[PDB]
C-alpha cells in the first residue's frame, strides 16, 4: 500500500529537538480533495514559529509543518475534475507542506502556469500575498502616500520596495543594517533608514518635511514599533505584521499621545475574509505580476531533501546565514 513521507514534530520547542522523519499510510481521498505530490517548499521564517509552541491552543498535535509550496496533481476526489492530474499547482490551506504528499480542498488549490519555475512557485504565498495584501486592502494605499516599512531586509521588505513601483507610493525601508540596502534601492525603495546608523524618528521627519508618514507596517514590535508609529502623522494608519521583538506595542500610547489608528494583519483571517473566487482572482493577479517581471522573489540561497531537513532549519536560524530563500525539495 502507498505510503508518503512526512515530517513531524509531536510536542513544541525547538524545531532541532522536535522534528522528526517519519512515514504514513497514504488515506482514500475525499469527495472535494486534491492530492499532490511536492516538489519544493520554502522554509519561511513563519513555518518555524507554530514548531516553537507560540500558539499552543489553535495548533494541534502532531503537526505537519509548512505553509506553502508547489507539487503536481496526482490524484482528486470524487467531486473534482480529473483534468487537473498532472498540473503543476499550489496546494494551499490544507495539510502541512514539508511531506512528499500534500491533500487539499480543491477550492485552494492555485494552478501554476509553465511560465513560472518550481523556486519562484513555491514562494508565491506567504510574503507575497501579505505584501499584496496589506497595501491594496488593509491601508489601501494612493498614488503618493508613504508608507514605512521596518525589517525591511526581509523577503517581504524585498516585494514591498516593487509594489511601492507598481502601486505608485513612495516607500521608506527601515533596516537594521546596510546588508539590504542596495538591493531594496534596486528594486525601488525611495530611501533606506539604516537604524545601526540613523535615527528612526528624526529622518522620517526630515524625508516628509515634518508631516510624518501616511501608513507604517512593523514586524519587530517593542520600541522599534513604537518609534514607527510615532513617525506617522496623525490619522495615519499603523500595522502590525510580526512580532520578532516578542514585545507588543504600547497599543494605547499610539492612540492617545501619536493619534494614529492601529490593527494587526494575520493573513489566517483574511483568508477567511474573503470568497475562494476572490483569493483565487488574487493568485492570478499575482502569477501576472511574476510572469511580466514587475515581481520577482528572492533567489535560491541552497536546497535540501526533504530528510536533510533539522540540517537545513539549522541554516535558516543561523545568525551567519547569507542571502536568499533556503528549501526542502522532493525531486
Amino acid at each position: 500500500s502507498l505510503h508518503g513521507k512526512l515530517i513531524q514534530f509531536h510536542k513544541f520547542g525547538n524545531p532541532k529537538d522536535v522534528l522528526q522523519v517519519e512515514y504514513k499510510n497514504i488515506e482514500p481521498l475525499k469527495d472535494n480533495e486534491v492530492f499532490v505530490r511536492m516538489l519544493v517548499r520554502p522554509i519561511n521564517p513563519s513555518d518555524l514559529i507554530p514548531i516553537t509552541g507560540a500558539y499552543a491552543h489553535r495548533i494541534p498535535l502532531p503537526n505537519i509543518p509548512g505553509y506553502e509550496g508547489v507539487g503536481i496533481v496526482e490524484n482528486v476526489g470524487a467531486f473534482v475534475s480529473r483534468e487537473l492530474i498532472g498540473k503543476r499547482v499550489l496546494p494551499l490551506r490544507g495539510e502541512g507542506t514539508w511531506q512528499e504528499y500534500v491533500k487539499t480542498s480543491a477550492d485552494f488549490v492555485v494552478p501554476i502556469p509553465d511560465s513560472i519555475d518550481d523556486f519562484t512557485a513555491a514562494q508565491m504565498y506567504i510574503n507575497p500575498l501579505t505584501a499584496w495584501v496589506t497595501c491594496t486592502e488593509t491601508l489601501n494605499l494612493q498614488r503618493n502616500d508613504v508608507l514605512l516599512v521596518n525589517a525591511c531586509g526581509s523577503a517581504i521588505g524585498h516585494l514591498f520596495a516593487q509594489l511601492s513601483q507598481i502601486l505608485n507610493f513612495r516607500l521608506i525601508a527601515v533596516t537594521r543594517n546596510n546588508k539590504h540596502t542596495e538591493e531594496l534601492l534596486r528594486l525601488g525603495a525611495a530611501y533606506v533608514i539604516d537604524t545601526s546608523t540613523a535615527p528612526l524618528y528624526e529622518t522620517v521627519m526630515e524625508l516628509t518635511n515634518g508631516i510624518g508618514a501616511d501608513a507604517a507596517i512593523d514586524s519587530i514590535g517593542g520600541p522599534d514599533g513604537n518609534e514607527l508609529a510615532f513617525s506617522l502623522r496623525p490619522n495615519g494608519h499603523f500595522l502590525t505584521i510580526g512580532l520578532l521583538s516578542g514585545i507588543q506595542v504600547n497599543w494605547a500610547e499610539i492612540v492617545t499621545k501619536a493619534k494614529v489608528h492601529a490593527n494587526i494583519f494575520h493573513l489566517r483571517h483574511w483568508n477567511d475574509e474573503v470568497s475562494p473566487y476572490k483569493w483565487q482572482e488574487t493568485f492570478r493577479h499575482l502569477i501576472r505580476l511574476v510572469e511580466n517581471e514587475q515581481l520577482r522573489f528572492m533567489k535560491v540561497h541552497s536546497t535540501y531533501e526533504l530528510a536533510d531537513v533539522k540540517a537545513a532549519v539549522d541554516v535558516v536560524q543561523s545568525a551567519e546565514k547569507t542571502k536568499g530563500k533556503v528549501f526542502l525539495t522532493s525531486y
